[PDB]
């Protein structure tokens, strides 16, 4: 887990704006949700081979699908892995008002096959810690949601620091509740994540998954920071989940 096949190389550039594109297949328990239609929608983590984390208000269904081993979301020459979902698991306890609580599992149909570019991120144990001005990163192709405005067809990167839950207030007041985190403010937006996407942290020579991008920033400010799922807190729920199928 959380020890890609290809190490990502993250330049300083990677903590300023918008921050910069990654090393192709540099994040691999990266994936992406596409609908029927095929609109990707969503952002995601494998955390195995068999299960999915992401965002609870991804509000996603069997309908959709999931994507894996991009990088360029218009390319076709993509060696991409295109998954079906079994069943969807989202937290109970998901609160659609405050977006409390913003986790989902997917479990798949068929089960990934990892690879150098497909493989899954570490998780937390709810004891984990992540001091607050934590150095992070967050990937995605969140900035697309520019479809006339834009960036990189290609999965972009950030670095992007831990904050308190306090200072997180300063800027959402009570949005924030003790099950999300705020990383950002330090110049540098993180609409890059996308939905469901993941906000890692290293630490024992390892990648784990710290949050997942629940909201931010109407304008991705630089000075605004972004919100997440506290994983650490939503990590026994996974494991239970996990367990129990």
């Amino acid at each position: 887990c959380g020890v890609p096949a290809i190490q990502p190389v993250l330049s300083g550039l990677s903590r300023i704006v918008n921050g910069e594109e990654a090393v192709p297949g540099s994040w691999p328990w990266q994936v992406s949700l596409q609908d029927k239609t095929g609109f990707h929608f969503c952002g995601g983590s494998l955390i195995n081979e068999n299960w999915v984390v992401t965002a609870a208000h991804c509000g996603v269904t069997t309908s959709d699908v999931v994507v894996a081993g991009e990088f360029d979301q218009g390319s076709s020459s993509e060696k991409i892995q295109k998954l079906k979902i079994a069943k969807v698991f989202k937290n109970s306890k998901y609160n659609s008002l405050t977006i409390n609580n913003d986790i989902t599992l997917l479990k798949l149909s068929t089960a990934a096959s990892f690879s150098q570019t497909v493989s899954a991120v570490c998780l937390p144990s709810a004891s984990d810690d992540f001091a607050a001005g934590t150095t992070c990163v967050t990937t995605g192709w969140g900035l697309t949601r520019y479809t006339n405005a834009n960036t990189p067809d290609r999965l972009q990167q950030a670095s992007l620091p831990l904050l308190s839950n306090t200072n997180c207030k300063k800027y959402w007041g009570t949005k924030i509740k003790d099950a999300m985190i705020c990383a950002g403010a330090s110049g540098v937006s993180s609409c890059m994540g996308d939905s469901g996407g993941p906000l890692v942290c290293k630490k024992n020579g390892a990648w784990t998954l710290v949050g997942i991008v629940s909201w931010g920033s109407s304008t991705c400010s630089t000075s605004t920071p972004g919100v997440y799922a506290r994983v650490t807190a939503l990590v026994n729920w996974v494991q239970q989940t996990l367990a129990a199928n």
